[PDB]
């Protein structure tokens, strides 16, 4: 979701124009230089984008090269998608932020594109509040993962269909999914009321006969 | 040893040059595609591949590439540092891009498309798996150095407590923990923890500038 | 290497015992008189004696004095480090001391007094004299660290030059002087200064922590 | 003058009272603590303080122990004799800033005294402006040092008396002070307006025979 999306933006110096590669939390961009601006470069640098990290969805506000198909295509290789006003004021900005770094450099490289990339490492290196940008999008990517995994964690759980006795001498009532699994031990939610309850009271059906696996 | 160390080498291939960045423990590759070969040209790429992650060390087979000064240069900027059957799995990943390169080359007219794409697939590739990478890693360490410095303030500090019924006072000692009602901490060979009022702890002392 | 030094060693003397404070390049002084001697005791002074002037280490004649734990602990929260014919030259002066303190001995009741007016006598004595004392020293070396510091600066920085007519780059150079029009530098054995056109200076890199 | 004087304090904690020995302008401080606050026990501190610099004069707002004459005489031995809002300012507040500093390492601190001598080495070493009050004592006294030896030279050079030809033809005027000596140089001023002249010009005159040197 929004930990997925990044931000792309294209701006003009000395006539060439730069590739910025945004991420919305992180803010760790990345960008490249290319002669010349075009679809068929802008896609290049996807490509490897993707590979740096995955990105459910990008923004641009108008669309020159991105309708491009083979842009749209790259997309679909990735399978990214092509695409808050706090989260919309930064962009600009972070936009406008880099070419000030950028210029202080700029006497210190005789390469215009080997000075971005600089004003660039320091922008993910630059700093109490945080570890610099950069740092966070590591973390913000680790915890994602953690919960991507939990996730189909907590959907394999879902499927399982759950048997109760409840006391020994009860008519029974229709079943819930179960939470959590110990020896002798099961959780479950008949409806919204959470029990927990002994192995031999309860057996535990597999959801799917006939699946693929 | 092995986190922020990544490892790149002299590819050769069909066509046009390209080079593929390692982090030994993911085995992630960052590679690019040049059309013209020099360990400077190596370092555009190089420095940008710094910031993505920040690496400590690299170690190359060949000098002339890591000889040339633009590199050496790319290092400093970096604050760098070159290092100098390991060597060969990273060379049976270089076998394995090639390979992966090939599996898709037909879907793609360029060479460079293709090989981005092998970077791809060895990215997030399933396989406990590579392809998550060493994010995970990369955020233990985030997390490590914060707590090699605070054990290391705790190293820092010197603490002196007096053994209960000895006026003789103990030599201060390294702290294990600060608890209002004790403190933990051991001298050398043996551990003991005392009362606030059995031992004193400095607050601060003058170091490192 | 003698700067931010300073001897201090034990006196056998009528009555109360005190002990004094040398700081070899101006053999000044700062003596006290305590009625209970006790390495310890020694420290709560050495501690005011710290803040006047800073010192690096301290050489002891008897370890037993060093040896008390709380001496160590002065040690520490200074981040004093004890220093494990100019120790006699020292003795001398504890020597001129007691003969100066003689002189006035008469005049005053109590032997501290007289210790204390002997301290002013061994300082702000005319003599180029040790009255005048360390003062300029320790100014020179207030100045002293931040040239350390800008050369440390200048020796931090790499700086890459283009020997005038030739492709081939030069590799970086300490660099001596900044010019906008020329920048002075040494490789190694060999100085040479170009124009700002024929060479490059990095701005910073990360180190340090 | 105001380098040499330095501002002296004594304030009551735990019934004890502080012993607080202020530079005015350095602001470097000597602090001792005294089993019992005394005139006696005042003058102890003083002889170590002219001991560590001299002080032209020291000030106290009133005199319980200063009028004591243990402590006017102990003021003469070192000929230290006893006693500009913002200055007058600071002091009131020195003495109240050291105690919130030596509140903190109380907890720090079995015997108080041990603590505020800590408090003091805290605040000569606490300092993007100035290296610490402590380090500019150092300065501050150095530049004094250099001054008092260079008005040395300048009063030795003050009494010397100059004969000066000028033009070759001319009548003689009135003796002037000689500012510096090169060899065939010569530099004094007539009354306002200043001159140099050759040695052959003029003849430098020694001001003092007679002197007891
Ligand atoms: C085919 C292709 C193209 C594509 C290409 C490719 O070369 C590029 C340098 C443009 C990446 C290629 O090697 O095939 N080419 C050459 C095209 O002519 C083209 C035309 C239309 C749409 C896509 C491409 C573009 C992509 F970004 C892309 C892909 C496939 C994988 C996902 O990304
Ligand atoms: C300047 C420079 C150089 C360098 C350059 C630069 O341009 C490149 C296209 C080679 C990156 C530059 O913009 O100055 N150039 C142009 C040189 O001529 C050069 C010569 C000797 C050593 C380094 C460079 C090479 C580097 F690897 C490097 C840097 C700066 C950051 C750290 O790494
Ligand atoms: C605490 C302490 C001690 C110390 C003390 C202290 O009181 C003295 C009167 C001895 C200075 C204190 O106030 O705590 N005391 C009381 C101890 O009992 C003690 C025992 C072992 C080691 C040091 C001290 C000794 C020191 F040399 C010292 C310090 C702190 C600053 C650095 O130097
Ligand atoms: C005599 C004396 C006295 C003095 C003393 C002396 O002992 C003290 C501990 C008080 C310093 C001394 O050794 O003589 N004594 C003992 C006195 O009784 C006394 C009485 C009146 C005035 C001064 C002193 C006080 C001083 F601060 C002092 C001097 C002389 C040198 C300058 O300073």
């Amino acid at each position: 979701c929004s930990p997925g999306i990044w931000q792309l933006d294209c701006t003009h110096l000395e006539g060439k124009v730069i590739l910025v590669a945004v991420h919305v939390a992180s803010g760790y961009i990345e960008a490249e230089v290319i002669p010349a601006e075009t679809g068929q470069e802008t896609a290049y640098f996807l490509l490897k984008l993707a590979g740096r990290w995955p990105v459910k969805t990008v923004h641009t506000d108008n669309g020159s090269n991105f309708t491009s198909t083979t842009v749209k295509a790259a997309c679909w290789w990735a399978g990214i998608k092509q695409e808050n006003p706090q989260s919309q004021g930064v962009i600009e900005s972070m936009n406008k932020e880099l070419k000030k770094i950028i210029g202080q450099v700029r006497d210190q490289a005789e390469h215009l594109k080997t000075a971005v990339q600089m004003a660039v490492f320091i922008h993910n290196h630059k700093r109490i509040g945080g570890y610099s940008a950069g740092e966070r999008i590591v973390d913000i990517i680790a915890t994602d993962i953690q919960t991507k995994e939990l996730q189909k964690q907590i959907t394999k759980i879902q499927n399982f269909r759950v048997y109760y006795r409840d006391s020994r001498d009860p008519v029974w009532k229709g079943p819930a999914k179960l939470l959590w699994k110990g020896e002798g031990a099961v959780v479950i939610q008949d409806n919204s009321d959470i029990k927990v309850v002994p192995r031999r009271k309860a057996k535990i059906i597999r959801d799917y006969g006939k699946q693929m696996a």
